């Protein structure tokens, strides 16, 4: 279910929240039969909700994703999308990733994102998941 | 026939699945006489079905295709086509496919996938097959 | 004639077939004087048929060409063109060829390929030409 | 709270503000385990408030972001948005940052700037926070 | 007059005829005055004609000129123009052509050449001359 | 106040005048700690008038900045734009500028541009300010 | 006067004529004063002709330049541009040329082209002027 | 006042004249402070005459600038303007200029321009300036 949530109080007095629930980021063994080469399964669910004064009338962009730490920090935004509408979810189901010259393991941080269309933006985080 | 197959409930409560049928990972020697070289050939049908909310009027994407795990991971799509109605599914007949610097075997993950408009999305993978 | 042909039955149940005809890939002296070039020429003739329910409001691609073996192998399409209707197909003289850094043999793989707007495809293969 | 902020009485009489809110620059342990990098969280809120002839008719761009200064000095924009009209505002949570090659400490001063759509920009700048 | 010609039974029953007449390839001594480098002045005409079903009322493109071979294989178009109409032909004077690394002798194989608004060509050649 | 001007009268009989005020080029040891950096803050303002026939009805671009003088010669437009009109001018405070490799000591002279829709420029500069 | 002049029975059965005035290449000592750089100034008139069918309504274009042949044989165009009617004439004073790397001296090959819209096209050469 | 002018009878018997007019080139010391370098300003008047048949009916290009010879032969256009009409013409003050690797002085030919869009142009020149 619930994996972790934050909210933000916007500069129009809207109050944004954003939700990452059922996270699920499945190792496995690299179909290029590298050491070096981590593979994995993306899974889980970001939701949004907004009160206040003209929340039934929203325009943002929600996003679901991890950064990959290893060779560096990038970012995969495995989907991101525009929304309407004061509450809503997009959910996604086995979703790959994937990295190499993976020198002693990789770590992943599992993000939640909602962006407005009037540039704010609010961002929850969950807990990372080892690949090694 | 049916070779492997997958559901999510989508953030729409939408039950969406997607088949995987009829797949042949067609290893055949290479045109090119290098033994570091594979070429298979690929053929397959994916398969998807949507009950829930407004399932006759689901929009997305089907798409089916193999990852290539050798010279590194790469994912090929086959094909990759806007869908609409509550089911269907596209068929396809030797693809072309190939890879060299095929230092010892090469492995073949296909898999076939239902992507939504509304930004959710699964996919069904099926067992590697071994070009070599 | 009918040098060969393969028939797919696709994913709204339409018998699609492609045939491929009179082909010839007259190999020649290279105009560069290099033993490590190939030259030749391509001729040959595409031909579909779509039947089963919708057959006259179709709309799909034919394609006409070969695989390069040798340095590589690479897809070459001699031609690719849009078409319309229950029938349809297009003739080539004399397309020109060449390849170089050849290590001794290439060889050559003629296709014809029908592909469907609506994702599907199915491509026939002849038995490959020896430039050397 | 309010950090800082600045006016400037631009090229037409009007006397435009720009202001820095609620600004966290988040330090913490860097996901790729390299010592030379440094990956932090900005938080922050930007307001922006225009007086003169003509305020509620003010088009312009509002911005909230840092510079990096280690490896050279970059800038970076967490947003940058069009904005209307005398007064508004927009806040962000949870932005990452990150930056590598670090040799030896990373200092990032953080900025809110307003942009006039006539030429005019204005930019006020809080004390540098250290990222070691 | 005529040096030689081509027809093709197109993919519409419409014989396709292409021909090239009057052709020089007028080699002279490098502007450059190099050793290593041939020049060369094309003159030649273009002529086509179709028969048959919806010949009157023709869509395509007519092209001359010749492929180089010294340091490699490559295609030049003195000239390529858009063409409809049942018949028609396109002159040329005096263009001009050029290579260099010109490591003894040059080959030119000129080209008269007819493609269809329907996908289907035909093209004619002359056996190479010879600058050097 | 005013620091310079200078005026030209343009091929059209109109007398352009440009002018540079409030000039300030605020040079702080660099966010790096770079021997060889150089950064401040830019803050200044432009102005024009047009007199003569048409200058009511004038169209050019009004631009404000700096060469840079170390590396080699760069300028730098802290921004150019469009203006209508007899009269104007814009203004900017605390523009980021900054540049490395710095082999002892950067100059830096400032500008105030007109330009004219009609080709015709003018440009006055201010004395040189150093950056060490 | 007329330098050099020819025509082309064109593939419409109309009478082109391309022709070259007044040339001179003026050869100046080299402003950056190195002695492997040939400077000069290039003056010239193009005109052109067309008798027979459809003359009048004749839709063409027309330039003029020279070719450089020292380090290679590059075609510069002085001019290029649409004429139009049975009859028309462009001239050139004063323009610029230069080439260096020159291997002991440079030589220059002037031209009048004139093409036809309808892909039709001839081009008249006077004999090379030698620039050392 | 008048520096240099030229005319030409042109293609359609109008005289084009373009004259040069208050010509400035004024070296300074190099702000990057570098005896390898040459750094000036520019300050000048382009004009334009036609007369004959359709000397109200005019257009054109009118550019303004000067060639620069030293690391090799470069050609600065400072101005480059459309223009309409029998009579025109274009000032510039102050424009700026350098170039650097001046390996021993550097002269700069200052010329002005007039460029029919029937094809024509004539160019006035200068006696050079040298920048040391």
């Amino acid at each position: 279910g619930l994996d972790n949530e934050l909210s933000l109080v916007d500069g129009q007095d809207r109050t944004l929240t954003v939700q990452q629930w059922d996270t699920f980021l499945n190792g496995v063994f690299p179909l290029d039969r590298n050491r070096l080469t981590r593979e994995w399964f993306h899974s889980g669910r970001a939701k949004y909700i907004v009160a206040g004064p003209g929340a039934d009338e929203f325009e943002g962009t929600l996003e679901l994703g991890y950064q990959i730490g290893g060779p560096g920090i990038q970012e995969v935004a495995t989907f991101s999308v525009d929304v309407s509408g004061a509450e809503g979810g997009v959910a996604v189901s086995n979703a790959h990733g994937t990295v190499t010259g993976a020198a002693g393991g990789v770590l992943l941080r599992p993000f939640a994102r909602l962006i407005a269309s009037t540039g704010d933006s609010v961002t929850t985080y969950g807990e990372p998941w080892n690949m090694n």
